[PDB]
C-alpha cells in the first residue's frame, strides 16, 4: 500500500523522508540543481490545507526512488517549510498546465 499516491506513482513515508532531507540540505547550503533550480520557493495560491507555516519550498520526488540530481524532475514534489517540516506531497499530474493537485 502507498502512503502517498500521485497519479499512478506510489510513495512510502521513507521515500518522502529521503527526498525532503535531500532538498532541505540544498536549501541550507544555498544551492540548487537542475534547469529549474530545485529546491525553489512554493506559493500556495491554490490554498492547500498545509498545517505548517510558510515560507514553503518544493523539491522533486522521483517515482524511481532515486534522489533528484538535475535531470527530468517528473511531476511530483515534496513541499517543506523553512523549518524543515513536511507541508505536503503534490503533483502536476491531473492538473492543468503548471498547476497542482495534492497526492492522496
Ligand atoms: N512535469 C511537469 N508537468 C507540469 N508542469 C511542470 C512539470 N515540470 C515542471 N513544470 C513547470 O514548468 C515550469 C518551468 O519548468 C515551472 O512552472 C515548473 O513548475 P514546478 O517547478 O513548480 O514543478
Ligand atoms: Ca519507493
Amino acid at each position: 500500500a502507498c502512503d502517498y499516491t500521485c497519479g499512478s506513482n506510489c510513495y512510502s513515508s521513507s521515500d518522502v523522508s529521503t527526498a525532503q532531507a535531500a532538498g532541505y540540505k540544498l536549501h541550507e547550503d544555498g544551492e540548487t540543481v537542475g534547469s529549474n533550480s530545485y529546491p525553489h520557493k512554493y506559493n500556495n495560491y491554490q490554498g492547500f490545507d498545509f498545517s505548517v507555516s510558510s515560507p514553503y519550498y518544493e523539491w522533486p520526488i522521483l517515482s524511481s526512488g532515486d534522489v533528484y540530481s538535475g535531470g527530468s524532475p517528473g511531476a511530483d514534489r515534496v513541499v517543506f517549510n523553512e523549518n524543515n517540516q513536511l507541508a505536503g506531497v503534490i503533483t502536476h499530474t491531473g492538473a492543468s498546465g503548471n498547476n497542482f493537485v495534492e497526492c492522496t
